[PDB]
């Protein structure tokens, strides 16, 4: 009837808050619950046959993720599925401790399932320049492909340019439709330049016109200020925008325009 420990998050967790700060865990709708730190953002959806958990955090992060989850009440091996945004080490750093501990198969796209492989980045990848321990990837995650968990379903949608293999996720809840959009920040390592790659950025096109465009009720982020979730959450009773997909890609592909400005 009101948030309970969301509002608990509100008081704990500040705007682009550290990575690595420890946060409440908080319910979003229905079996969807926040399970990342203030700063890093960690989807948990539950089910009749085990959950889903959506990015890790650094391996700082996993475990405020581990601690969260248990603070819901929720088992941690009866988290069979590991998903990701994308491929950096502030999402997935501490995606092999989770793995190892819940012994869940990890699904990635083929650019991110080279990065956990390796523990590293990535020759296109913009910010390419810090490790983080390999983990098991057990499954390929192409574009439009599903991930079947019991009752729950989920929908990825390969939206790179922030990374090669970075991924959105969308799934229901009950309905509601939620969407966890990647970053897709046009931001990168000095010197790597985006304007070098035009056939990174038609790609980096089409995934924006994809999410635009997507079923999308309610709207979440790796990084929760990138979607306002903190002003949502004290401002309103619901995380649930309309048109919240739409708005969020339309302020990428503006974020993109200035960066292709900054060219010349
Ligand atoms: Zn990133
Ligand atoms: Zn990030």
């Amino acid at each position: 009837q009101t948030a309970v420990t969301a509002e608990h998050w509100v008081d704990s967790c500040a705007d682009w808050d550290a990575w690595d700060k420890p946060g409440p865990p908080f319910r979003v709708l229905g079996n969807t619950y926040y399970v990342g730190t203030c700063g890093i953002a960690a989807i948990l959806i539950t089910g009749d046959a085990g959950h889903v958990l959506i990015d890790s955090g650094t391996d700082r992060g996993a475990v405020i993720v581990r601690d969260n989850i248990a603070r819901l009440g929720f088992s941690l091996s009866d988290v069979k599925i590991l998903l990701h945004s994308h491929e950096h080490i502030d999402h997935v750093g501490g995606m092999a401790s989770l793995q190892s501990l819940s012994g869940a198969t990890l699904y990635a796209s083929p650019a991110a399932a080279a990065v956990m492989r390796n523990g590293t980045a990535g020759e296109d990848d913009p910010q390419a320049g810090a490790s983080f321990p390999v983990a098991r990837v057990g499954g390929l995650v192409n574009d439009g492909d599903q991930i079947a968990l019991g009752n729950l379903r989920l929908t990825a949608y390969a939206t790179p340019g922030h990374t090669p293999g970075a991924l959105s996720w969308q799934w229901r809840a009950c309905c509601t439709t939620l969407v966890y959009a990647d970053s897709l920040s046009p931001v990168s390592a000095e010197g790597y330049r985006f304007n070098a790659h035009p056939e990174y950025l038609q790609a980096y096109r089409l995934g924006l016109a994809t999410l635009a465009d997507l079923e999308c009720d309610l709207l979440l982020t790796p990084h929760p200020s990138a979607s306002q979730m903190r002003q949502r959450l004290s401002e309103r009773q619901s995380l649930a925008v309309p048109d919240a997909c739409r708005q969020y890609a339309t302020g990428i592909s503006a974020r993109l325009a200035q960066r292709l400005a900054s060219e010349a």
